[PDB]
């Protein structure tokens, strides 16, 4: 019932209660640990509204007050009454920030309360929408000195309006299935970017196409808009030290932005909610650029570097992609984009978990995703034990759209 | 029930059968994930059954399920264990159950093996002396001049707990470790604790950097005693680089043969608390977590120092460069040596086809990731994107505490 977690660096051992308060199931079982799976009424919503207000007003040191119960009351009326309920802005920023905090598959969320959330509850349309993206994007990129935002749309009601951003994140490349029996750009992208020309959208066909976004406002069939091209700051890729690194013509964009999860608060979904922060360099480097099912560069830079690509045990492999990752941090740093590498961000969120255990008793953190996907053991994280457990307010997968809507 | 696997990288799908025959428990719950927690005398009531349902695997994996030596064999442990309180596996048993407990560790990646392993059955060792000899003939077998071959030596299983026969090293093989009064660390600051036993016990410390550890053997619950294992049995491999000459100068060396020793054998309820076994090195095993971990030798400054890189901010990478040099010291240093090594590549790659195979004959292949990818660049290997099944089949190997902590000192 009291959880001890160790670091094995360290000796550091902290005492976890916050996972009592869990809800949500894992998955595991006592037979089964399935901590490497990726994807593992009017009833039903008063208790989810009670217990979020139960927090909230206990967060802002007014548990059992008046105003605590006066807003119980008003909120179990409007439920009886209208079959849901409306946050107020306070509890809507409150919210989606613990969504964020409680995220733990997130080494970012030291930052978790230095968030912007942008109120898009009034929106009704998807050119409405694509408004609301673009000031998000803007806000966001900031010139290149990053900030964290969210913009929430619509809740859902009878399940049949839902609001929806189709694209997985506001900016991505497109993806093309080549005669050749290739990929052109981002093999990620293939069957998104088709639904995007079948939905009208003209391909420039290039290896870094700036996806547009389907926008789906009101359950409404989505409708296509290009982003500003003036709003999407991109960054080209350059090596410190191999001028010949520029020759690949590699480039990503600043703004990591997930827009196809969905914001639980108290019972309601919010399933359109685009979210965003700054990359950390292994991202882009380790797996947008080197995962065999993506842009898999490795061949290419090793052939440049000129290394023995005989035998894996020369580990070029690891070679090429220390330096795929020094050009991406370089390159950002260059540019003045915000970017974290993965030392920095590691040490601050075993600094974080430590603050979480102090002051709430703990913090939920998925070691399989936590730990980054390049030199895991010399990153503290690595040796942290961590429980993972499901808290709410939270951010939650969904099916994709096109798989659940009818035209 | 059916349960899928999913590799992202691949798209191929696995189902898994064997989960259901899985007893142990996890540590996790419907409420909490306890998947990177490092750790989550019996009755002859408790004791039929896991005879049973081990007699039972092995008769189905002899083709002879339900057959008279089947039945006969179960008749002849059940008289056993109600008259003695325990029972004596068959030499054909003891060696299937070893064999198995491999092929369960779902820690190791390097169950590609499982099937060859050298056992050899030391249950009528009787004393510490006893043990010794045993060890020293598994090292030199195991080693076999540097073609190296995995094995596996069992001693006598537990009594009443009273009798326990423990190896106390924590590996047969591994360096002395001394704290200095200015509170720095000569050696591997790892075996810190256990040197300080071996020096209470009247070792003569050499008190360098790489002193290899004497052996300390507990037979049959007496005090354990002290042996030194004969230097010309223990191979060692200096690393140098290719190319980097100075690489030689930072002195390094590492041993060649990794043997757990602390470990605890369970086969159909019996307990085998000393069963010491060997194979050979995955090179990250010294290059990543020996050499590179903050609490071990922690060479990356030195090395990073020496290659003249840019130390100032941790975004150069600096230490994931001075890391991959190491790591190609140490599989060139063994490759040159002529010492069985493997690279994490070749090794994982072997994994997903033994795990796939395993999937296909036996229904399932038990699999803990956070063990299983490698400490450095993980998701370059295959096994990074391979979804997997964590549970626990016997016969297993355990855990078992530190017998420092639980021995009672005779004098
Ligand atoms: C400020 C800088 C941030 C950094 C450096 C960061 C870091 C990361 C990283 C490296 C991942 C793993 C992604 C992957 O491997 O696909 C991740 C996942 C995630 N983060 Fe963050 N994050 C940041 C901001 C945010 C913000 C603002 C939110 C929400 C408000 C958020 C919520 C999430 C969620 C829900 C996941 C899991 C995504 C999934 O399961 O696919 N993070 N974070
Ligand atoms: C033949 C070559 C082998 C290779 C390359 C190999 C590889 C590995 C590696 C890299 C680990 C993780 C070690 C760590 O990070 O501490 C490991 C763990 C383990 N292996 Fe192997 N292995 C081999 C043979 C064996 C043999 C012969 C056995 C027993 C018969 C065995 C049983 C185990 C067990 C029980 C663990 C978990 C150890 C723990 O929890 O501390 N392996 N293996
Ligand atoms: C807000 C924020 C900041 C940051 N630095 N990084 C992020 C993760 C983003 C960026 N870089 C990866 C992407 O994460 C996108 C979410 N990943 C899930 C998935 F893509 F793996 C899918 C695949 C198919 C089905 C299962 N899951 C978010
Ligand atoms: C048989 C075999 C072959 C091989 N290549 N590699 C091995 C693992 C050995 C070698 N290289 C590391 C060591 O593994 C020993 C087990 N390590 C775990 C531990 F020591 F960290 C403790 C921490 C506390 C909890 C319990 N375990 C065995
Ligand atoms: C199967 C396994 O769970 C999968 O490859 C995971 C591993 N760890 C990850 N970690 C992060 N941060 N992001 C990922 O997409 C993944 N993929
Ligand atoms: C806390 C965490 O589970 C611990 O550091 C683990 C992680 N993965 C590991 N993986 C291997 N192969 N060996 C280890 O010692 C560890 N340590
Ligand atoms: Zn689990």
């Amino acid at each position: 019932r009291f959880l001890k977690v160790k670091n094995w660096e360290t000796d550091v051992v902290l005492t976890d209660t916050l996972h009592l308060k869990s809800t949500l199931e894992t998955g595991c079982t006592e037979h089964i640990c399935m901590g490497s799976i990726m994807l593992p009424t009017k009833d039903q919503l008063f208790p989810l509204a009670k217990e979020f207000l139960d927090q909230y007003y206990s967060s802002i040191k007014r548990f059992g007050s008046k105003a605590h119960m006066d807003r119980l009351e008003e909120v179990n009326k409007e439920i009886e009454s209208t079959s849901t309920y409306q946050l107020k802005d306070t509890e809507l920023i409150y919210g989606a920030k613990h969504a964020w905090r409680n995220a733990s598959r997130c080494v970012g969320r030291i930052q978790w309360s230095k968030l912007q959330v942008f109120d898009a509850r009034d929106c009704t349309t998807a050119h409405g929408m694509f408004n609301y993206i673009c000031n998000h994007v803007k806000y966001a990129t900031n010139k290149g000195n990053l900030r964290s935002a969210i913009t929430i749309f619509p809740q859902r009601t009878d399940g049949k309006h839902d609001f929806r951003v189709w694209n997985s994140q506001l900016i991505r490349y497109a993806g093309y299935k080549q005669p050749d029996g290739s990929t052109l750009g981002d093999p990620a992208n293939v069957q998104f970017t088709e639904i995007c020309i079948q939905q009208g959208w003209k391909a420039p066909r290039g290896r870094f196409d700036v996806l547009p976004l389907l926008l789906q406002a009101n359950g409404n069939d989505p409708e296509l808009f290009q982003i500003p091209p003036e709003l999407v700051l991109e960054v080209p890729i350059r090596h410190p030290k191999f001028d010949w690194f520029k020759d690949l013509g590699l480039k990503w964009y600043g703004l990591p932005a997930v827009s196809n999860m969905l914001l639980e608060i108290g019972g309601l979904e919010f399933s359109a909610c685009p979210f965003s922060g700054w990359y950390m360099g292994t991202e882009i480097g380790v797996r947008d650029y080197c995962d065999n099912s993506r842009y898999n560069i490795l061949e290419e830079v090793a052939k440049k570097m000129d290394l023995d690509m005989r035998k894996t045990s020369s580990l070029w492999k690891d070679q090429a992609l220390v330096e795929i990752n020094i050009a991406v941090l370089y390159s950002f740093q260059s540019d003045k984009v915000t970017i974290v590498d993965h030392h920095s961000a590691t040490e601050s969120f075993i600094k974080h978990m430590e603050n979480e255990y102090r002051c709430r008793g703990g913090c939920p953190a998925d070691w399989v995703w936590i730990v980054p996907p390049m030199s895991g053991s010399i990153t503290p994280v690595f040796h942290q034990e961590m429980l993972n457990y499901r808290l709410t307010p939270s951010f939650e997968y969904q099916p994709d759209p096109w798989n659940t809507h009818v035209w």
